[PDB]
């Protein structure tokens, strides 16, 4: 049914919008006056680690949408 | 109209091709003989910061294409 | 033909599944008790360098799929 096929298309768009928005709204951490200190480097690493998770969910969501013929 | 629906499909493909090509053609900076010096680390950080921007535009373009039924 | 159009849709899905799975299954390297030592920083850099390659192939595969009307 579309009952399912709209559940799928809705799921997908909501997931992709959520993902896209959270990814793009995150500020990239660039060093300030303290340079490449331990605080800075942690912030960079934590940024990359979080971004991985959200990117990975985003691609997975897209692929599922492609597999399920939702787009 | 397709006047719009081709404007949309054309926009999209051009944007995605531009993005894809700029992302893939960028060389990943790996340390050389000077190791993890301040020059190297800046080059890595600037690479990541730029790549974020282009990746974020690319995903946004794709999502818009999905939302507008252009693909 | 679909002979080609299924070759294309099959190629694509297999490529995207391969890519997605390899990206998401890779553990993000976060520093341990030794901190930001040269071993750690190499592991981070090698992670990013590999991830670039696989991400870039994944996007290229997707775009080709969009261009060839396979999805």
């Amino acid at each position: 049914q579309k009952r399912a096929q709209i559940q799928k298309r809705e799921e997908l768009l909501s997931a992709l919008i959520d993902g896209t928005s959270r990814l793009e709204n995150k500020q990239f951490p660039y060093p300030g006056s303290t340079g490449l200190d331990d605080t800075y480097m942690n912030s960079l690493i934590q940024y990359l680690q979080e971004r991985k998770q959200i990117e990975d969910k985003w691609r997975a969501s897209l692929l599922k949408g492609i597999q399920d013929h939702v787009l």
